[PDB]
Formats: structure tokens, C-alpha cells, sequence
């Protein structure tokens, strides 16, 4: 047996990620179990298809994969670093706008190399952030088993996700372009910088039928302290139509990244992590009994 399997990392809709250690070299791993579900399999046969086909520094590269009937299992590179959000930023005190933005920036370069080969993410939620290495700020987005294929002019629908992270296109059963994953850009950028979900709701229905409305606001104080740019950022993603949504290579030329190419100022608003804290909380809670998805 090449792999050696060790403690819990994360866990997700289709199983649990273990850190693993490959036997003959020493090199850390994780390892992606599937739960005991047949109906599972597809959606792991999927991310190991979609994760031969990507080729980028902020996408999770492949290693290898084995099965017995009823179960499969995914080796795959290791963010060493964990979960941006658990492991990074609920770490510290205080974060600033502008290393959410380098965040973000990495993520739509993981995104844009998606998109150009004709592929959408579809389920991007704040977990599937990581970061590569521990104390690092280089950004590896994961979870591949809902990507797919789109043709612009022959849509499907998503009939899968996480209730607090789709969008108002997959609540009303129409056709799924790439603008929905910058829908969802738009949405963990508003939890990032303001540490909530501006379409909770008290349960999985009441959220679905805030996104199926699709009104949202920066009412909270802290939105008084983001810079205009990061505002007007997200509310070129957050429109409840698709074709007004700013795409990813627009996204990437949005002012709000120019703050990057600059001295880090001696003068950044220092966001607290509390609110972020809070909402983590609750964001874990929904993964404690495998998926509620459908
Ligand atoms: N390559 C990886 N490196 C480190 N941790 C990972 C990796 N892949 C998954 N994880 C952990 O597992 C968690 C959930 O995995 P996810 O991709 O949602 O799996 P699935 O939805 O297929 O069950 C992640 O948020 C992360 O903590």
C-alpha cells in the first residue's frame, strides 16, 4: 500500500479529505474518500477528470486514484496551509481589504484558466479556498465534482450545491452559464470583507428563496469602511441577471486590484475577525451530516 493515511483535514459533500503520506518518498498527500454512496462515484470520477485537465498554480493538481466496488479515493496535491478561511484567516485578529483582494485575485486567475478551456467551476463556496503552504498566501482552489462543460449557447441546468453559495439561475431551474461561478465570486468576496451572507436565512429554504429574490444590501457598518472599489466590485458580480454580470477576464481588469500594484499603505482599515468567526461557525455546521444538496 503506497499511502499511508493519517488525520481528518476537511470534509465535504462527497467525502472526507485525510492528510496521507506517500510511503516511498515521504510526501504528504491528501486523500479525498468518497462516503459509502454508489450515487457518489460520478461526481469523483468527474473531479479526477477535471483535475487531469487544468494545469495552473491556483487550481489542485491530481496525483493518483484507487477504488474497491463500493468506494473510490483521490490522491491529490496538498494545500499545506488548509482552509483559507479556518485555518488563515480565523487565526488572526484582523485582516485587511487588501489581502482579500490578493485572495480574490488568485482565485478568478484559477477561475479564468477554467473558463478559457470552456469549463465552469459550479460550486465554489469559502471552503474550497486553500492555501498552499502554512503561514502562506498563495491560493489553490479545490473541489471539482460539480465542474462541467458549458456551451454558452446550450445551457443545462445545476441541480446540485450548497444552498447558502448558488445563485438566483440554479433556485429558479434555468440554464447555467459561467456567470453563475462569478455570481458566487461576487457573494465570498461579501463574506470575506464584511463576514456574512447577506442571503441567510433561518433554514436551507428561507436561503433559496432570498437568492430566488435576489435583493441584498451594505447596510452593516463595516461596508463604510471598504474602499468604493471593492464595493463597486461586488456589485458588478451580485445581479440577478447573468448577462449583466461582469465575466472573469472584466473582473480581473476591475479597478479594485490596483490597490495591489502599490505600497501597502501605513493607513489600511484593520477588519476584525469576528463577524467572519460567526459565520464560519455556522457555514461548518451544514457539512456535520454529509450533504443536504438537491
Ligand atoms: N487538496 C487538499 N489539500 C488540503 N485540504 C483539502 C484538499 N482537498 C480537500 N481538502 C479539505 O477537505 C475539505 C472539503 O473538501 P471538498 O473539496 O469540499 O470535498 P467534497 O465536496 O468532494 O467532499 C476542504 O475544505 C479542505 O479542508
Amino acid at each position: 500500500g503506497p499511502y499511508d493515511i493519517g488525520d481528518e483535514l476537511g470534509r465535504g459533500t462527497q467525502g472526507i479529505t485525510y492528510h496521507a503520506v506517500e510511503r516511498s518518498s515521504g510526501d504528504n498527500y491528501a486523500a479525498k474518500i468518497m462516503y459509502g454512496r454508489p450515487e457518489l462515484r460520478p461526481f469523483m470520477l468527474n473531479e479526477l477528470e477535471m483535475m487531469n485537465t487544468f494545469n495552473h498554480k491556483n487550481l489542485i493538481r491530481p496525483y493518483d486514484a484507487y477504488d474497491t466496488d463500493r468506494s473510490v479515493t483521490l490522491i491529490m496535491e496538498l494545500a499545506a496551509g488548509g482552509e483559507l478561511v479556518r485555518d488563515n484567516l480565523l487565526r488572526r485578529d484582523y485582516y485587511t481589504e487588501r489581502d482579500i483582494a490578493h485572495y480574490i485575485r488568485q482565485t478568478l486567475w484559477g477561475l479564468e484558466h477554467m473558463h478559457e478551456m470552456g469549463v465552469g467551476h459550479m460550486g465554489l463556496t469559502i471552503k474550497d479556498l486553500l492555501i498552499s503552504v502554512v503561514g502562506g498566501d498563495i491560493i489553490k482552489v479545490s473541489d471539482f465534482g460539480l465542474s462541467r462543460k458549458i456551451n454558452r449557447h446550450n445551457l443545462s441546468t445545476l441541480d446540485y450545491g450548497m444552498p447558502e453559495f448558488v445563485s438566483p439561475e440554479v433556485v429558479n431551474k434555468e440554464g447555467v452559464n459561467f456567470s453563475h461561478d462569478m455570481w458566487t465570486v461576487g457573494l465570498i468576496t461579501y463574506v470575506l470583507l464584511g463576514g456574512h451572507n447577506p442571503f441567510l436565512g433561518i433554514d436551507d429554504r428561507e436561503t433559496l428563496t432570498k437568492i430566488r429574490e435576489g435583493r441584498w444590501d451594505f447596510k452593516d457598518e463595516i461596508w463604510t469602511h471598504i474602499s468604493d472599489d471593492g464595493r463597486d466590485f461586488i456589485s458588478r458580480l451580485l445581479l440577478y441577471s447573468p448577462e449583466e454580470r461582469m465575466d472573469v477576464k472584466t473582473a480581473l481588469k476591475h479597478p479594485w486590484f490596483f490597490m495591489l500594484d502599490r505600497p501597502v499603505y501605513d493607513h489600511d482599515y484593520q477588519i476584525g475577525t469576528d463577524r467572519l468567526r460567526n459565520y464560519y461557525d455556522h457555514f461548518r455546521d451544514w457539512y456535520a451530516n454529509a450533504s443536504c444538496k438537491n
